[PDB]
């Protein structure tokens, strides 16, 4: 009885979530960052829910105008906001380190035991449009910039992106 559902996901082995490509060099513009997927769950067909982890050198939360994922290939929208003064979304405590859930479309990876998500960007905007300007004049970097995530735009082992996208087993299976 207890094992039968009442009507009409699989989490991926964490060790099997890893980068979908490697390179000798990656783009090094903007503050240093560490951006990766840390878990995946199969929803249905080519749709998964993933945990994106972000760490980067930053200003303070009060300086932050907007922080969002853009260009996302997803059934629930091309944009996910993590912080937006203008749209009133307040989902993180610290801009330097946070996770977020993303629902994403996938495609078959080179090794077809795995699937991978599509390229996307993380746009960061500081010190404008109602954000505090305190400490913004000591900031060495631009006030607005984008981390580019992808396994595309790679020539002879050099990527023009900041970080790879991630792959994980198809259906979050344990076969791989
Ligand atoms: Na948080």
């Amino acid at each position: 009885s207890g094992l039968v559902p009442r009507g009409s996901g699989k989490t991926c082995p964490t060790s099997e979530v890893s980068p979908a490509c490697y390179a000798n060099q990656w783009e090094t513009t903007f503050p240093p960052s560490d951006i990766k997927i840390t878990g995946a769950t199969w929803v249905q067909d080519n749709i998964y829910d993933v945990t994106l982890s972000y760490e980067a050198e930053s200003l303070e939360l009060e300086n932050l105008t907007e922080l969002k994922i853009i260009g996302l290939n997803s059934p629930t929208g091309g944009t996910k906001l993590v912080w937006s003064l203008n749209s009133k979304v307040y989902d993180i405590d610290n801009p330097a380190k946070w996770t977020t859930t993303l629902r994403v479309y996938t495609k078959s990876s080179a090794d077809d035991c795995y699937v991978e998500m599509y390229p996307f960007q993380i746009q960061v905007d500081w010190c404008e449009a109602g954000a505090s300007t305190d400490g913004c004049s000591a900031w060495k970097w631009p006030k607005s910039y984008d981390y580019d995530i992808g396994c595309d735009n790679m020539q002879d082992g050099v990527s023009r992106k900041h970080h790879p996208v991630y792959k994980w087993p198809k259906k979050c299976s344990s076969n791989c």
